[PDB]
């Protein structure tokens, strides 16, 4: 059962802005519980309430036994607006991550964020819940050794006689959505691994943009002629064949996160036999469019 903790504004302190874009706009700030005096670094995030609290509920239904590599919300406030509460991710988002350590960034890491954001992906399938953004923007850094999933907007959960979601016209991400996402608006399982293999093109790239200066709407042809994202220059070919397996024809013939979980932890036990980066042993760590 969903239970949602509605917390005070008055608990709240330090409110700094991190960002903003299409996700609303996201502060940081120090939660001090009611009666408790442990200053906990927490981010709130704001947009339309609608929405918001749809968002609330997902995460919400999908907290217990919950996931180390999903981000769980703690609750939510109400100020002049509707906003969520989760504990601080201190390293940001995946996505600025991989662009700002280019040179730092070793096999073992990039293995291990493939593992756990898979870990993720296949605790929210057991869950029944279709998170249909799965990108390296939605994709945080808690530590470099540890990732979590985040921004549940457009995700969805499946009942029990139900296995797919038919999307109405809300602004979607068409160069991470599978074929038949675009075409007939179908999210499944299957079409999340579509956008895991277009996050994992992202970190071993280290940030590229998927299909740059290629329109939106050139999407579904170039994908029905056959064509793919390229080979990034560090893969070797059974990593960027698992990239091709997500990014098949037939759903069904794509990998499972239970499958990729142990496909990339075999990867992850002899990192730089898969994935080749110079000076790998020196290296060491601390969008949106109307569908038609
Ligand atoms: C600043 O934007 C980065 C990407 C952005 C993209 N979309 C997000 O959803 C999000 C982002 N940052 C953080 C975030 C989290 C935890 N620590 C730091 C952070 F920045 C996000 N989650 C988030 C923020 C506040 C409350 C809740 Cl319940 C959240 O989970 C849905």
């Amino acid at each position: 059962q969903a239970l949602l903790r509605i917390l005070k504004e008055t608990e709240f302190k330090k409110i700094k802005v991190l960002g903003s874009g299409a996700f609303g706009t996201v502060y940081k700030g120090l939660w001090i519980p009611e009666g408790e005096k442990v200053k906990i670094p927490v981010a709130i995030k704001e947009l339309a309430n609608k929405e918001i609290l749809d968002e609330a509920y997902v995460m919400a239904s999908v907290d217990n036994p919950g996931n180390p590599h999903v981000c769980r919300l703690l609750g939510i406030c109400l100020t002049s607006t509707v906003q969520l509460i989760t504990q601080l991710m201190p390293f940001g988002c995946l996505l600025d991550y991989v662009r700002e350590h280019k040179d730092n960034i070793g096999s073992q890491y990039l293995l291990n964020w493939c593992v756990q954001i898979a870990k993720g992906m296949n605790y929210l399938e057991d869950r029944r819940l279709v998170h249909r953004d799965l990108a390296a923007r939605n994709v945080l850094v808690k530590t470099p050794q540890h990732v979590k999933i985040t921004d549940f907007g457009l995700a969805k959960l499946l009942g029990a006689e139900e296995k797919e979601y038919h999307a109405e016209g809300g602004k979607v991400p068409i160069k991470w959505m599978a074929l038949e996402s675009i075409l007939h608006r179908i999210y499944t399982h299957q079409s999340d691994v579509w956008s895991y293999g277009v996050t994992v093109w992202e970190l071993m790239t280290f940030g590229s943009k998927p299909y740059d200066g290629i329109p939106a709407s050139e999407i579904s042809s170039i994908l029905e002629k056959g064509e793919r994202l390229p080979q990034p220059p560090i893969c070797t070919i059974d990593v960027y064949m698992i990239m091709r397996k997500c990014w098949m024809i037939d759903a069904d013939s794509r990998p499972k996160f239970r499958e990729l979980i142990i496909e990339f932890s075999k990867m992850a036990r002899d990192p730089q036999r898969y994935l080749v980066i110079q000076g790998d042993e020196r290296m060491h760590l601390p969008e949106y469019l109307i569908p038609q």
